[PDB]
């Protein structure tokens, strides 16, 4: 506990999922609006964060413990927070099936949700008919849905990513935060106190010192390369294209439900200018390069994003433009000779365990990571950072804080994915800095 009118914090990666909702927080807990910093390699919502994307599904986590709890204070938040309110559009979502194991694997979320006995049955639906599938989805036609079958979530929908943070950090520039961005907003290392062992803030690359009481790193899927987090966070990529509706067809697609199958993708309603995105499932892709974080005897082997931001000119891999391409023709079988752009790579970062990484580094006291994503936490926007304030004035409930503690061991490269990422290196088709 310290006292929150004089007590300076600095947040990096405050352009991002997180570190946005960190800022929020400190602010609304009273922290004066000058002590609180925010530090970014590009201006919110940063080009590079994961949360800068036309929508994100919202949904349900049950794994852990905390899973549950924050999925509802998530739900809460997004349904009556004046803030983020608009941002949510709770179109429901459809989980559906059509192979045996796949059915089977719904059939075990359903239970799932049933077990838990806090009435989710109430807003999960088994859709076990065409004629139910339908009935969400009247673009589907009944012989694209022949032997699907579906878990309705009436609860669920998407996220407008990009603009629920711009909110964030208008509401934050308007209490009188402060900025840094570009050289002045991206990290190097922290600073520390004489006894090398107590950050007393950090430092940035154009070398402007920044002093707080404490620090977070909430650098997304960058975290990993800034500081040696041994091997607890792989940074993957996931990908996504847009295809372009007329305004007939778009008008067709408003408010249809978010649509998922895990063997093949997802897509959303047409944002306002008619554009559908689209995403494959996967589990993503990795790319090592041997890099050095500040406090690194000697150079790592760490998966370190090819950003989108920086190469505009890259798009995803051939294989991803496969599976893009199967998911259209499994969801929107009309626009199967729609010419797809906006091909892009999107960074998060996997855990082994998929939990979040939220915890005081072990060796340098008040310097917070804050990571670990694992690609399904955007949805966590509006709360995430309240657990982090808790974590900074030491109020975190021990469940939370073990779920997120240091824990060097596991297998990220894999996590929960079923299997290790493949390598960016290995997979051509993305890269298009040669015709130059
Ligand atoms: C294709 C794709 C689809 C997804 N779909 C969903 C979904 O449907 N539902 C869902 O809940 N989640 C989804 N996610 C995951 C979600 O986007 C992430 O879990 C979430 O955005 C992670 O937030 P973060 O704070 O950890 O990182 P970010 O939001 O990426 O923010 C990290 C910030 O750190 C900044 N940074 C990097 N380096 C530095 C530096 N050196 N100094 C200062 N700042 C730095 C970056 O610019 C960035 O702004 C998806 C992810 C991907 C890739």
């Amino acid at each position: 506990a310290h006292s929150r009118a004089s007590t300076k914090v600095v947040v990096v990666g405050g352009g991002g999922t997180i570190g946005s909702s960190t800022a929020l927080h400190l602010i609304r807990s009273g922290y004066t609006p000058s002590n609180i910093t925010v530090l970014d390699v590009y201006k919110t919502p940063s080009l590079q964060s994961a949360g800068h994307d036309l929508n994100k599904i919202m949904g349900i986590r049950l794994r852990n413990g905390p899973d549950l709890q924050l999925s509802l204070e998530s739900l809460d938040m997004w349904q009556n927070d004046e803030l983020f309110k608009p941002f949510f559009h709770q179109v429901g979502m459809i989980d559906c099936s059509s192979s045996k194991e796949g059915i089977e694997n719904l059939r075990r979320k359903y239970q799932t949700l049933l077990d838990a006995g806090i009435g989710l049955e109430k807003t999960n639906v088994w859709l076990e008919s065409e004629d139910e599938i339908l009935a969400k989805a009247p673009n589907f036609t009944r012989e694209q849905v022949k032997g699907w079958k579906g878990l309705f979530c009436t609860d669920g929908g998407w996220l407008a990513a990009a603009k629920a943070i711009n909110a964030i950090g208008i509401f934050l520039q308007d209490k009188g935060v402060k900025f840094g961005f570009g050289g002045a907003g991206t990290f190097q290392q922290p600073l520390f106190a004489a006894d090398g062992k107590t950050c007393i803030g950090l430092e940035t690359t154009d070398g402007t010192k920044y002093f707080a009481d404490k620090v977070v790193l909430a650098a997304g899927a960058w975290s990993p390369t800034l500081v040696d987090l041994e091997d607890q966070c792989v940074s993957k990529a996931w990908v996504f294209a847009h295809i372009q509706l007329t305004p007939k067809e778009a008008d067709a697609y408003k408010n249809v439900p978010v649509v998922y199958d895990g063997e093949y993708g997802f897509f959303f309603e047409p944002n306002e200018y008619g554009v559908i995105k689209v995403c494959d499932e996967f589990p993503g892709f990795s790319r090592f390069k041997l890099h050095q974080p500040y406090g690194a005897a000697s150079p790592k082997m760490i998966s370190v994003p090819r950003s989108h931001a920086k190469h505009p000119t890259d798009t995803y891999p051939d294989a991803s433009e496969v599976t893009i391409r199967k998911a259209i023709a499994r969801f929107l079988p009309e626009f199967k000779d729609k010419e797809l752009f906006n091909r892009t790579m999107c960074w998060c970062t996997d855990t082994a365990d998929a939990n979040l990484l939220i915890c005081e580094h072990p060796k340098w006291k008040n310097f917070i990571l804050a990571t670990g994503d694992s690609g399904h936490s955007f949805k966590l926007l509006p709360n995430i950072g309240k657990h982090v304030v808790e974590l900074l004035e030491g109020s975190l409930s021990q469940e939370m804080a073990g779920a997120w503690r240091w824990r060097p061991g596991g297998d990220a490269l894999r996590s929960r994915r079923g299997a290790p990422a493949k390598d960016l290196a290995e997979m051509p088709g993305w890269k298009h800095d040669a015709h130059l």
